[PDB]
């Protein structure tokens, strides 16, 4: 149901096309800021409900320049709504196709942002496990924002040990997937590719792939370190962060650390919320610090975003 949602947001166009979920552009009424709202249906999710809720819980604990920001989770009889940072530049998927394949130096810029995000995810004790271009969006500055739940699918990005249901480390699976992404960025097609699941899986397990003539020797060496069938022989995140290839154009390791972590509440945002809700400062801070990802969380985070853009920290 939409009744509560529409008390806080005005719906604009559909932007995201899907199968179990729609995405809408919307305005957050109190702040006037634009958001994307992902609409998921509970019955259509079925027994993925728990797994989806677990991942939503994980997202509540991430805060990073290359990870899409969550503002609000609203649950009803049949729906879960996720109110998220609007990323107007569209999927990395469509960008790759539009350009055929990226230059080595553009792929380096973009790939460093992926590594930044994924390294941070790992540092917080999580692993993504479904990295692929459909799960990466560009903002209006053409910076990458990692998402999830995006639509043989992700089989082509899946690590061999993952594919065969055996024991694995999420971090190692993520490195394999980033290797597939690296290939695609530079080639415009997949390293392992086929008409059926059995054929595709067979190829993945063997680990052989073509090396186009335009790939540099250093690109070739990095690809082989990331696409090692045996997870133990795969490059670690530690060694990826300062890899020679990674630092070839910009001679500094990947800045993976969060650039705007939540430390203390922002006083200007608290002040404005206090005047608005007719609360004193202590009472308002106490409410905000519950971090329920309700409408109050959303309002706080969106005022914080306003301030970051130099706009008056003001509610309408
Ligand atoms: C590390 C990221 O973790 C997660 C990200 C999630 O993102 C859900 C989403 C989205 C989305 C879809 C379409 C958009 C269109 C335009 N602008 C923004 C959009 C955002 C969900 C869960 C996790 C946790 N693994």
């Amino acid at each position: 149901d939409y009744d509560e949602l529409l008390k806080y947001y005005e719906l604009h166009e559909t932007i995201g096309t899907g199968g179990f979920a729609k995405v809408k552009l919307a305005c957050h009424i109190l702040t006037g800021e634009m958001v994307a709202i992902k609409i998921m249906d509970k019955n259509t999710l079925g027994s993925d409900l728990p797994r989806i809720k677990t991942e939503i819980e994980a997202l509540k604990n991430l805060r990073h320049q290359h990870i899409c920001q969550l503002y609000h989770v609203l649950e009803t009889a049949n729906k879960i709504f996720m109110v998220l940072e609007y990323c107007p530049g569209g999927e990395l998927f469509d960008y790759i196709i539009s350009q055929d394949r990226l230059s080595e130096e553009e792929t380096r810029v973009v790939f460093r942002q992926i590594v930044s995000a994924v390294a941070y995810v790992h540092s917080q004790g999580y692993a993504h496990r479904d990295l692929k271009p459909e799960n990466l969006l560009f903002d209006e500055y053409h910076k990458l924002k990692l998402i999830d739940f995006g639509l043989c699918g992700s089989l082509a990005y899946a690590a061999p040990e993952l594919i065969q249901g055996k024991s694995y480390l999420g971090s190692e699976a993520d490195v394999w997937s980033m290797g597939i992404l690296l290939y695609v960025l530079m080639c415009g097609f997949l390293p392992f590719d086929d008409d059926t699941a059995a054929a595709l899986v067979a190829k993945i397990m063997r680990g052989k792939y073509d090396v186009p003539k335009w790939l540099s020797p250093s690109s070739i060496l990095l690809l082989q370190q990331m696409l090692q069938v045996d997870p133990k022989k795969r490059i670690s995140m530690k060694n990826l962060l300062n890899h020679p290839w990674i630092m070839q154009d910009y001679n500094y390791p990947v800045e993976w650390q969060s650039k705007n972590p939540f430390i203390h509440l922002d006083d200007d945002c608290v002040t404005e919320l206090s005047v608005h809700h007719r609360n004193n400062r202590q009472t308002m801070e106490d409410l905000i610090s519950l971090w329920q990802y309700d409408h109050l969380t959303a309002t706080y985070l969106l005022l914080l975003a306003k301030k970051a853009r130099g706009k008056p920290v003001r509610l309408r």
